[PDB]
């Protein structure tokens, strides 16, 4: 919805997942 | 509804200041 | 797709702070 996009959910999400996984 | 989204962006936010710091 | 987000929430959490003795 638009809480995600004004907050750039997905983005972020996607970058924590990088740092957590990737490690 | 606004409680799924504060429920997101808490839990979001505090996992960013976590790992991030 | 807000459930998309909040599964992905839950995962990471369990990744980081979940013991590794748990299969």
């Amino acid at each position: 919805g638009s809480m995600a996009t004004n907050f750039d959910i997905l983005k972020r999400l996607s970058n924590l997942e990088k740092h957590v996984f990737g490690s």
